């Protein structure tokens, strides 16, 4: 087996060959065993949405041209794309609601394991959102934010406030008159969830209108979490640590934290630091808590605990016969997991209510018990490390440094070491003269379509050598952080002359002695929203909207449906918006030329679907430079 | 070609070969076109969930045999299963929550062609809610109700009062237990897309249970449907009009009024009888308005308005010529109408922002502005009747006469006749005695796959000369009353002798001369909640849960996903529930295990999956009996 075909992380590779051996299958087998896989449903031209179904339409040729009901293609693609949308947005609106449960319970006194511990955080939020301070308590103030976080959920007297008070005005105005600012979170899901069943909206402008509308919600949803999570959490800055399974230690309790809520995961991570002793007991050396996902970007960006792997990898961390435990929450964990500890000895924990998976066991986290919790999965996990005395592991020597927690706080602290009272204008400065030609977002998944991390890091490097500010989120980031972008030391290797020459000065001026990494990790995938921040400030201190920005995103190798949400909103807000593997669009030219080019004129963003990496990165930057040509810049 | 292989209904095979003759394609050529049906979809084992599939497994032989991520068939049946009761979720809590909206711009002075109408009903539903009422003004209580119906939509510090407030507490402490009862309408909707998105729930039994509970969160918006439009527009009783095609007029402008929430078409209705000396300027008798579907089901029962067809013969009414508007809210139109109608001549009309249908009229209906879009509607459709001027329309001469009407209100008032101030007694009595065998409520729709109405006809058949109680919503009462079942001419014909004695006692006691007719319509298919009215009111007399009660639910030709969650919700309250065509299941022996057997120990209640009519019927029975056999009753 060519394993480079699989994955371009060597690691990973490794870890290929010992499943083989071992006849331990892998998300790749399962895919083989899948091909061909089906033309209706690869289209877009398959709905099962009532017991008439399954209804498929040839793409070419002759009948079936359409739908038992008469749904026509272009209705058949857009709701399809429609409830993928809703289900991205049911995601990361879910985390967020979570975690607006648990702020209210920390400041009403019945979770004494969380409390508010960014404090500056908590009162701007509530500044943004009408919310009065003065002569308040902290405790007051964080739970009429929690209040309002979930009131956003639901119809009422104003729109989403996780949008309107997020974006600039002028682009709040644009979407107001076209009907697209959501009037609730749950509100807009079900709504979509109405209008695509049977028999209800058949027009593929009106509800694609719809998609665009829910997918602020999601918006809403990712923006809501990163702000509830720091003020819970508190809020990254700069942090290093390292990547890749060689953080895996044999002589360590090795405990993975996946998922993507890390309400508990906090706590494993400073509970685990009480445990050492104990470890140490049964013959570790202390717990060796490491990240897989989202939930290890989250723990990874505010307290430098080391990533693992991401996304399709996922199971290879297992392979290796060191992970003592795999601790989940909910989201992007491939149930594989379950059976493969089966075989790899590790011990796989769900925590959450509605997240369980068969053959794992379960552990009822509740916040007012978190310590509890915690110590008894890390008791089991010291149980299965005990367990593999004498078990020869094979953890591949391979891992890279990592510089993150780059927060829009912590970049804008960063430039203001060059700008105090003007901290973004010396980025700005470099976007008008050129050293950065704009700025491309990296966020989403991999996709076993795809080979491992091979979009990420081709269309990184040719931007990064076009003078373009890279950053990402989630396992884009990941991919990135796994293959070197994120180290300092690989700045002169990847960057053209005019970032190099900005990412030194910034760095420079923060003490460092050189240059911030090649890339800004900007955290999880709620934390796009944090990229949303960033350029909604831009914006705001330019005084014009985002839609004139030189200002891309890229869902290189997208997988999950939030990916989805989070490149339609993307386009919503108004960005060029690469996606780099097919969505089921394509058997409806007509919702791919709204999607694709007609959306331009409702929101300024587009998105650009190219599955060839190269050919995506030379548009990314026509898209950046005809941005350009828009501000009257060079480029 | 053979019609009636396509629907039992004569005047539909009169307007198929009219059809045929033509060249109008329709929605059993769609059928046709579509056949072989795509095996994965039929049964399940087929995963679009995200952009690494489509995923599927083959029901037998070799791989694939689990999904890319590692899912089984057992999560991937019961992860669609879960998004399609969610989908029925959304469009009834939909209907309700616009029905909420309406009835407060009412009660505020916002839209005076809306008004409280029913205030016995208003009174009633307050204080079931606990809203206080003495020494309030009635707008003020009407307001509070809306306040709470559309509360009842998120967490809140109570469960969804439409849920706890209308099941006996037995049962509502059965399904706490479980955690069945739903935090919040729209809360659960997105939580069961949440938890179905890749990499989340992945237990059988976990992902059934939410959907479970996401089929209460259904309930809840049928029960709050029916209670608001009660309050609205009127409460049903006893009504005496016709039904199917014969009921259009050649000589009079037909209106359809089609779809589900009818808070426009109660407006058309009221204001068509306005527009009489304006219709006969143009030359017509005047407005003939005629019912299609649910819309049709709501006004059939509050204003004897006739039912012109249902559910899959919908474009049927069109190929008569003589369709001179079709008027559209949402759910189970056909998107075909908008093509049909170049052919026919019909003006189609949409009306709801979120339903729309490429090349169809559109009015922005609002309720404030409710009689001038009527007017505006009932005008295009006089300018269509001119247009017909001079052209020969084939309006199959087949009706029947339809007695309906039947709320929970309308039967207690009924049966008090019998004993006036212990009403459910009577029927209590007559159970007891073997008068009544038990209860079947016929449910949802038509389906393509089977020949129009059979099931629901060769079922009632049997079970009325088994003397079962058949009570029915909806297409299934649809059904029943185009093929006689609601004419009271018929009793001697289709029931049972002691069936027969009991209604005819009934309908002696009202003044009728003779009996209630074979067959009790109780509404729309929201109004599948007032037959919970009625069973959970016989079940607090009798003091035992609905799962003691000689009560089945038969869902016997069924499609949309509306019925999937009806159906679902009646398995969860307690009731034996038939469906009559295949969800998609069949690909997971477990989950079909689940459904079919093993939920019977959770909720008491269980689907029965048969195709077969006349078996659907006998095993129908068997529960009904062994409902029988566990309250020591004769059978
Ligand atoms: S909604 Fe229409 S296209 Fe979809 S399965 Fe049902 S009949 Fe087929
Ligand atoms: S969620 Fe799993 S089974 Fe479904 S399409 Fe994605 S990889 Fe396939
Ligand atoms: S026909 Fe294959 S996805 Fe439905
Ligand atoms: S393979 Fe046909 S429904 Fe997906
Ligand atoms: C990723 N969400
Ligand atoms: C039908 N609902
Ligand atoms: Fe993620
Ligand atoms: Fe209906």
């Amino acid at each position: 087996a060519r394993q480079n075909l699989k994955s371009t992380d060597r690691a990973v590779q490794q870890m290929l060959d010992k499943a083989k051996r071992e006849g331990i299958q892998t998300v790749w087998d399962r895919y083989e065993a899948m091909k061909p896989q089906c033309g209706f449903g690869e289209t877009g031209l398959c709905c099962r949405h009532c017991l008439q179904g399954p209804c498929r339409i040839n793409p070419f040729g002759d009948e079936p041209k359409v739908g038992i009901c008469g749904a026509t293609a272009e209705v058949i693609v857009a709701r399809g794309l429609d409830r993928s949308i809703a289900a991205g947005a049911a995601g990361h609106s879910g985390h967020a609601k979570h975690l607006a449960h648990t702020l209210k319970k920390a400041v009403q006194g019945k979770a004494a394991s969380y409390m508010i511990k960014d404090r500056t955080k908590l009162h701007s939020i509530a500044k943004r959102l009408g919310i009065p301070t003065e002569g308040q308590k902290d405790e007051d103030i964080a739970l009429e934010v929690a209040k309002a976080a979930l009131a956003d959920f639901h119809e009422k007297d104003t729109p989403v406030l996780w949008v309107t008070t997020v974006l600039p005005p002028s682009r709040v105005k644009v979407l107001s008159a076209h009907g697209l600012i959501p009037a609730g979170i749950d509100h807009e899901i079900a709504e979509i969830m109405h209008r695509t069943s049977m028999g209800c909206d058949a027009d593929a402008q009106n509800l694609l209108l719809g998609g665009l509308r829910c997918s602020l919600a999601d918006l809403a949803g990712c923006y809501m979490g990163t702000d509830l999570a720091d003020i819970l959490f508190g809020t990254p800055a700069p942090v290093v640590t390292e990547s890749n399974l060689g953080v895996l230690k044999a002589d360590a309790v090795n405990v993975a934290v996946h998922g993507h809520n890390p309400v508990l995961s906090d706590i494993i991570v400073s509970v685990s630091k009480e445990m050492e002793n104990e470890a140490r007991a049964a013959g570790a050396t202390g717990i060796n808590v490491v990240g897989i996902c989202c939930t290890g970007n989250e723990v990874l960006m505010r307290h430098g605990i080391p990533a693992c792997t991401h996304s399709v990898s996922q199971e290879m961390a297992m392979i290796t016969g060191a992970l003592d435990a795999m601790i989940l929450d909910y989201q992007c964990i491939q149930p594989s997991v379950a059976t493969i500890a089966e075989c790899t000895g590790t011990t796989v924990i769900t925590t959450m209510e509605m997240s369980k998976i068969t053959g794992a066991t379960h552990v009822n986290f509740a916040e007012e018990a978190a310590v509890e919790n915690a110590k008894q999965i890390l008791r089991l996990a010291i149980d299965t490390f005990k367990r593999r005395k004498g078990k020869p592991v094979e953890i591949p020597n391979i891992k890279t440094k990592v510089v993150a927690g780059f927060s829009t706080e912590a970049i804008i602290n960063a430039l203001s070491k060059l700008n105090a009272n003007d901290p973004l204008k010396p980025l700005i400065d470099n976007v008008v003269n050129g050293n950065i030609r704009g700025v491309c977002l990296f966020a989403g998944c991999n996709n076993v379509k795809v080979p491992q991390d091979q979009n990420f890091t081709t269309i990184a490097r040719k931007l990064l050598k076009q003078n373009v500010l890279v950053v990402a989120t989630g396992c884009g980031a990941g991919a990135l952080m796994r293959h070197g972008f994120m180290d300092p030391a690989n700045v002169d290797e990847l960057c053209g002359d005019g970032l190099k020459a900005v990412l030194t000065a910034i760095g420079e001026a923060n003490g460092l002695g050189g240059p911030l990494p090649p890339v800004l990790h900007m955290g999880s995938c709620v934390d796009n929203s944090r990229a949303v921040a960033l350029v909604a400030a831009l914006a705001n201190r330019l005084g014009v909207d985002l839609d004139r920005l030189p200002v891309v995103a890229s869902a290189a190798e997208a997988m999950h449906e939030k990916a989805v949400a989070i490149g339609t909103w993307a386009v919503t807000i108004g960005l060029p918006t690469h996606i780099g593997v097919l969505p089921p669009i394509t058997g409806s030219l007509p919702v791919t030329q709204i999607l694709t080019s007609s959306v331009k004129d409702i929101t300024g963003g587009y998105f650009i679907v190219e599955l060839d990496p190269e050919t995506a990165a030379d548009k990314l930057l026509a898209a950046i430079n005809e941005r350009r040509a828009g501000l009257g810049l060079p480029w």
